[PDB]
């Protein structure tokens, strides 16, 4: 009979096959084959140490010598302040405007305090400073959501006053609040879907992933990105467009690989290990941002938590409390650009305003890729927009900081 | 409301997402970025020549100086002989056993003749010899199917004698036969599903793919695989197991990449370009052989044409004309191993019997991977079975030929 149907080839541009889970297994197996010996050497070297005990002892025996963990611990006072304000206005005190302005004061403090500290203290490491600011902005967003959720459910109980799952007031416990603090998400919500058990094997796999990709990224930086700069240690702040782009074209690809490894090490390994140590269940940290035939589809699927935050605490409100979805989304990108700048500049005491420029230029870039390319061609366009794109801004900052110091 | 469903992460081992078409676009864009300048230089150098005209002139002005195209042209006599036998026994001459033994003689000739020529003529290049043998084995399989299909439809017309689409006898035309000869498939069938038009853009894309990957593979060989041998030019025929494996571990990865590029350049670019020059429509040359959580699933999806051939001319018959599916599939692997050996050894006048050994050891390897691993773990096991696996046999042969001559 007819043993020749009229069809089209899999890889072909328009078959619509899309079942390539097994290309990634190839990437995994090649990475293992190509770095396994080195990783085993580095593990049998470093991992035999007593890292947790020695670090906690060396810290506790003399604090104030690392102001970054000092600051990370100091964030607890803002956490507790927000908890206390909520619990006070839970019974009826602090008429709603009072609680609102107390929350606003607390949040503005959470922002302006660690920045002021890292700016007016020289004995702090830029990596520790970045981690401190990261913790503080995560706390800012988490507490913003805490306030909004508690306000919503309180006004719901108020309207009901005109007449297993946890109800409104009985949730305000220290354990609940801290659990929300350390949970891999930015959207507060009672009754977080817990996971049944711990799955020690899964946990171990994720820790191994973290260690592996950490060592691999150290290797990438040391052996591919640093020498390319050491060959000409001259900052960008003084170069001209020609030399800037001539250097960036040589720096791009390794930067992009480092960025991909940041993603996989943080958004899938770290967060999963955390959510496993403390059964959290949800674990939708990212959608298929890769096969994204647009930019507005890339942002809606890279870093899910931040997306659903910007949506249900910053986009939907400014639509119900306003109009002009264009204005709203531009506000989203504006706030995110400010946050990027606050995140990268302040730890390095630079203000070149570059990351802001990149996040903002995303908008014309988005319209460009939307008007011109389509399909897999559009996906390639987005990949280009990622290789040179945004993650080159952080690279420019780190470049002009490294050449100026080493 | 509930904005936290209980789900699992995409990359995670058991979500079952599998929509990674866009990882491959990343591979494409990275390859372009990393080889585009070099490819444009090599194109602006070589492609300006007059390759077709000059080659046809230099051949036609003095034949017998390249016996490989001589032999490729000589295959036409076997093609015409099979055509003639079919047309004669179409009217009634050559009682079925006569036609059968004439076909058997013709096929045995198609096999034993080019081998004898390339074995008893020293002025032939090993690459040209390989191409000649490839053409002859393709012709062998195509004519085997031609015979079987014509026999089936003839006996169908015979049973009907006891009482738009093309019927049985009106197909035996030179144009039809030659069209089947040059069509990217091994299963003869009247009324091949034609494609509407030519799609010049598609054609150009495929030719560019061929040229690109050709230059890229030349680069791979010259700059990664050759020097690794030139550092120690000693044949395997004399080494010991230790040194053999010590060299193979260093040769494996580049070999595997060369093999992948063979696949993509031949099974998707070359065949598609051909089937486009001559609207053929079908274009199912391969199924998803990568994400293949087994070996028996890898073979059933790598090189579709050969699979459906072995099935509906060599497996199904030996099941209806026999039993013991185990015996049948072992016969399939035995014949394929003989064909591999005939294909690689004879052009190099070696007989180390290695490729046969690899194709045969696939069987215990298949049972191994089937019993032990599962899921993505099984897929990784198969990838390993491909990296060291079978495509190392051809590498051993080419190694022991190259060290002995250069
Ligand atoms: O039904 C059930 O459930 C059972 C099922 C069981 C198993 C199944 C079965 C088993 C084996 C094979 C089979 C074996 C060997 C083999 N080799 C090729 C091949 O790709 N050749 C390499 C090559 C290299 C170079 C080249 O180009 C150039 F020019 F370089 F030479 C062209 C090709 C394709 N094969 C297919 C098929 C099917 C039967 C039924
Ligand atoms: O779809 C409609 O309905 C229309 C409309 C709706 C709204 C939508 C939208 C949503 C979100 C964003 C947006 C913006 C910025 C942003 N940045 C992050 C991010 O993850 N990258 C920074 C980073 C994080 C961690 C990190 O780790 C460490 F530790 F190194 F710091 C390093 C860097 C996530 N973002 C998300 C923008 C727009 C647009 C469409």
């Amino acid at each position: 009979l007819r043993c020749h149907r009229l069809q089209d080839s899999l890889f072909s541009s328009d078959s619509g096959f899309s079942n390539y889970r097994g290309i990634l297994n190839w990437c995994v197996v090649m990475l293992i084959l190509s770095n396994a010996r080195l990783f085993l050497e580095n593990l049998i070297k470093y991992g035999i140490l007593v890292d947790p005990i020695q670090v906690v002892s060396l810290f506790l025996k003399d604090p104030y010598s690392w102001p970054a963990p000092c600051l990370v611990i100091a964030a607890n006072v803002f956490a507790v302040a927000a908890f206390q304000v909520e619990k006070r206005l839970a019974v009826g005190a602090l008429t709603e405007q009072a609680g609102l302005l107390l929350h606003v004061a607390n949040l503005a403090t959470i922002l302006c305090f660690p920045a002021a500290v890292v700016l007016l203290v020289e004995s702090i490491t830029p990596v520790g400073s970045l981690l401190a600011l990261m913790a503080h902005t995560i706390l800012f967003l988490k507490l913003f959501s805490y306030r909004d959720v508690n306000s919503w459910c309180r006004r719901a109980r108020a309207k009901a006053a005109s007449a297993h799952t946890v109800s409104y007031p009985d949730n305000l416990t220290y354990r609940d609040l801290y659990y929300f603090l350390f949970a891999p998400t930015l959207c507060y919500e009672l009754n977080f879907p817990r996971s049944p058990r711990i799955r020690k094997r899964f946990l171990l796999r994720r820790i191994l992933e973290m260690l592996f990709f950490t060592q691999l990224q150290v290797g990438l930086i040391q052996q591919w990105m640093v020498p390319t700069i050491q060959n000409s240690m001259k900052p960008f702040k003084d170069m001209d467009y020609s030399r800037i782009i001539e250097r960036l074209l040589k720096l791009a690809v390794p930067n992009h690989l480092i960025w991909l490894i940041f993603f996989y090490w943080l958004f899938h390994s770290c967060l999963n290990a955390v959510a496993e140590l403390m059964q959290f269940g949800d674990r939708e940290f990212y959608r298929d941002w890769w096969n994204s035939e647009s930019v507005t589809y890339f942002w809606q699927n890279w870093n899910i938590p931040v997306h659903k935050w910007c949506i249900r605490h910053f986009y939907k409100p400014m639509l119900r409390r306003g109009s002009s979805k264009w204005m709203a989304r531009t506000g989203v990108f504006l706030a995110s650009a400010f946050f990027h700048e606050y995140l990268v500049s302040v730890p390095l005491r630079m203000f070149r305003l570059w990351a802001f420029t990149g996040m903002m230029a995303q908008i014309p870039l988005a319209w460009f890729v939307g008007r011109f390319f389509q399909g897999n061609y559009g996906n390639a366009a987005v990949w280009l927009s990622l290789i040179i794109g945004q993650p080159i801004a952080v690279l420019m900052y780190v470049h002009d900081y490294y050449v100026l110091n080493y």
